[PDB]
DNA sequence: CTGGATCCAG
DNA sequence: CTGGATCCAG
DNA sequence: CTGGATCCAG
DNA sequence: CTGGATCCAG
């Protein structure tokens, strides 16, 4: 990745919002893949669409992106309030990507957030435009990231790096398991990952996993079939491209 | 027209 | 944190 | 929806 | 039997 702007592009243009615009969304369809499936080039979507900047065309991932010049806050400027709210309760629900950039416009930080952590919860309704306003009444919408996990938040570029794409595909799919509160109780599928990565190495067995039996009858203490639930959750991982099965007991961390 | 889109600016 | 000024399109 | 339980190919 | 597939309850 490279982490330049393509400032050509905003000759004609006067306003900072939208020279962003051009600038921040170009950059990301010149050098961002699919932080799910990998693939490259996202494609952009018509503009106007609402919340909705960049699609996978192979997974059907969906990503908006916010972009701001210096740091993150966790109050995160929008478009329409009634519109974000709708989005997000949609089967196709938006990823969040957030990319910084630097006085130099140039690429500081850019991140994605799994879909399930932006809710109607997090979306807040901002006051009318004034009717002095241009857009008189427009009703916008703030979005509190506040109670997003630390663990959410997925680094592709990071103070100025480049991150593996292979950590990065590993990490978001891990992601999109992760609970949208540390209040909300364990979760078989996020505890079955807590063991996988307990295990070193890539390879391992179904004997491997039941060892760890003991510690996940603490966790679950009313489940009396615990090894069933083991086979059932490596089942899930599997059909999410996570592990593989090998045949007969043996598996493999993708 | 109306109603989406940008995030900046202070 | 809050209120706008640009842009874009059916 | 997810946690707990059941089924049966092989 | 063992491990992958499926069902049922709240
Ligand atoms: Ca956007
Ligand atoms: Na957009
Ligand atoms: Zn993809």
């Amino acid at each position: 990745m490279e982490l330049h702007f393509n400032l050509e592009l905003v000759e004609t243009y006067k306003s900072n919002s939208q020279k962003a615009r051009i600038l921040t969304e170009d950059w990301v369809y010149r050098q961002s893949y699919c932080p799910n499936c990998g693939n490259n080039p996202l494609n952009h979507f018509e503009n106007n669409r609402p919340v909705a900047d960049f699609y996978c065309n192979h997974c059907s991932e969906e990503f908006e992106l916010k972009s701001k010049k210096g740091n993150f806050s966790s109050t995160i400027n929008d478009g329409a309030y009634a519109t974000m709210m709708k989005r997000v309760q949609a089967d196709n629900n938006p990823n969040f990507f957030f990319l910084t950039y630097t006085k130099n416009f140039e690429v500081n930080n850019f991140l994605v957030l799994p879909k399930q952590f932006v809710t109607p919860k997090s979306i807040i309704q901002r006051k009318p435009l004034a009717p002095t306003a241009n857009r008189a009444g427009w009703i916008g919408c703030n979005i509190d990231l506040s109670q997003v996990p630390s663990k959410g938040r997925i680094f592709l570029v990071q103070d100025g790096q480049v991150r593996d794409p292979e950590k990065v595909t590993k990490e978001f799919k891990q992601g999109l398991f992760l609970r949208k509160s540390s209040l909300s109780s364990r979760g078989w599928t996020i505890e079955i990952l807590n063991c996988i990565d307990k295990i070193e190495g890539s390879e391992f067995t179904l004997e491997d996993m039941y060892r760890f039996e003991s510690d996940l009858k603490n966790i679950f203490v009313k489940n009396n079939h615990i090894k069933e639930k083991i086979r059932q959750q490596l089942q899930i991982l599997r059909d999410k491209e996570i592990i593989e099965f090998k045949g007969r007991g043996k598996y493999r961390k993708l």
